[PDB]
């Protein structure tokens, strides 16, 4: 518990950019894309004000839209006088992937119309679709091949505050590793995470923070109404903060919280807002209707595990069950607790064969192991119990591919 | 229930069912084989013939047969297996966890076959565990996966009976006679065995 990340005091103007959301779509062959940028403002609406916004390549703008506030007459009662959306051409992209994370620099600039900058924020922006079809996952059209890892923030000595280092060091082992994404399990992460995806090149799941694992059965606050207002705020307001981001390809609805109702209407509430990302969810069975991708947590290969209401069906037999088209791509998988990860080969030897099993994230990156000093003032990985906590789930807290310190296993 | 049509030695194998000259002769095949055995429980399916690639002739008499008989789904395996002119995957000598890529025409693992991309029906092999002489190794892995898999809904045995023929030596002793023994030629020698059951219904 505690301050575990940044505190900062931002000044802004009063008639200020309140919210902008950038999106890009594309034709057939990708060789042309639209970007669409809906800029948001707070404060008092003046004829003179304007909003540009600018594409830059590098140095090089390489599009620009320039509009007055006033939205297109949406319903009965007319637009959004505080609002206004830009659209840019834009010949050729450069797209963006884990494999080559080519971006772009949107600078949105509120002024008037005579040249004056009230204040400008701007984003990196990755030109990519996401869009499952035919039952498959496809990145700008090609079908993706997740390897990827789940990763809690976790340092042995500062808990769980991350640092740019720490991060840096993080992504440069995952890539070095071949892996190309990572799942934020399973709460949406500090900031920077998202800027480094997006420059390195790592496909993210960005998942919002709930998680009710213990209730019994799994589901019964995420089945009540009464909670609904809870749960709704971690997915709005992650997708509100993490939405422009190119490395989300991915939105998730939270982790081990059974199958409620009030998931059905959070998922539907993302496809109204972001039509441009898969949600995905493993609650309940893995394949509710509260998913977009079959996304089990330890299935394995070959073996069922028919387990009443909630069965691990092999993933190869998941996918050909009556009525089943979507992707399979596990959110966790290859359990790697102490000397383990047998058997991982028998997962890639189905992922290459099976053009729908997409994949999946490997459980986890780093043992959440942490520093205790002896008598000595020697350190020690510690783990559950060792802190006098009880109950405690002992060793359960380390199943990393790495050790505490990123020393690999 | 499948019609009387096959011409696989044609290059390429549709040369004469992609061909409407050809339409009219196959169109009896099919029409007159519905006609004669539409009240029999026992039939369930209909096929349009076998080994004949795949050709607009096929999606004819396919669209025929659902069209005046929407009590039997149809199948037909030739190009592919998994054609416009069928309502069920039904290869031929598709493996259980090995895929055969061959060009166009490729024979997949069946477990990977239902699950590729928009497919949906189910898969029942026309011909499978090729029982000729001492052979059915690895019969038990089907039917593992058929049990298994709901949509591995089982397959038909290549074949009941060995196609031999008695002939009698120099002393008027019977034996079993196979491919070439009577002077034909060019022929295939012992390919016309591939039984379950000798001849004479004998087991093997
Ligand atoms: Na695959
Ligand atoms: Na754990
Ligand atoms: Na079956
Ligand atoms: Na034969």
């Amino acid at each position: 518990s505690g301050i575990f990340r940044d505190v900062s005091l931002l000044h802004k103007p009063t008639t200020q950019i309140s919210d902008f959301h950038v999106a890009t779509r594309f034709n057939d062959d990708f060789s042309r894309a639209v970007l669409e940028a809906e800029v948001q403002m707070c404060g008092e609406l003046r004829d003179y004000l304007r909003v540009t916004v600018s594409l830059w390549q590098g140095e090089t703008q390489v599009a620009s839209g320039t509009a007055p506030f006033g939205g297109e007459i949406i319903d009965e009662r007319g637009g959004y006088a505080d609002r206004v959306t830009l659209r840019l051409n834009v010949e050729n992209p450069k797209l963006w992937s884990a494999e080559i994370p080519n971006l772009y620099r949107a600078v949105v600039e509120l002024h008037t119309a005579d040249g004056t900058l009230i204040e400008a924020e701007a984003c990196d922006v990755g030109f990519r679709e996401v869009r499952i079809e035919n039952g498959l996952l496809l990145l700008n059209g090609k079908p993706l091949l997740i390897r990827g890892v789940n990763r809690h923030e976790h340092h042995p000595l500062h808990g769980q505050v991350m640092d740019e280092q720490t991060m840096v060091q993080d992504i440069l082992l995952m890539k070095q590793n071949n892996f190309n994404a990572v799942r934020c399990s399973h709460y949406p992460n500090h900031p920077l995470w998202y800027t480094l995806c997006d420059r390195y090149g790592l496909y993210v799941v960005d998942e919002a923070n709930i998680e009710t694992h213990g209730m019994v059965p799994m589901n019964r606050l995420t089945d009540d109404p009464r909670w609904l207002p809870a749960m709704s705020e971690r997915v709005t307001r992650m997708v509100q903060r993490d939405r422009n981001h190119p490395s989300v390809i991915i939105w998730s609805l939270g982790n081990e919280s059974g199958h409620g109702a009030n998931h059905d209407a959070l998922y539907r509430w993302i496809k109204s807002v972001d039509p441009s990302r898969p949600v995905q969810y493993e609650g309940g069975g893995a394949d509710t209707t509260a998913t977009d991708i079959i996304c089990p947590m330890y299935a394995r290969v070959d073996e069922d595990q028919p387990f009443p209401a909630v069965p691990k069906w092999s993933i190869k037999k998941w996918l050909s069950l009556p009525g089943e088209t979507r992707p399979l791509i596990l959110c966790e998988y290859a359990h790697a607790m102490g000397n383990s990860l047998g058997g991982f080969a028998k997962y890639w030897q189905a992922f290459r064969q099976y053009p729908r099993l997409q994949g999946g994230f490997v459980w986890d990156w780093v043992d959440q192991s942490l520093i205790k000093y002896d008598e000595n003032g020697n350190p020690w990985s510690a783990y559950g119990g060792d802190f006098g906590d009880t109950p405690n789930d002992r060793q359960f807290c380390m199943n990393g591919l790495v050790f505490a310190d990123r020393t690999p296993h």
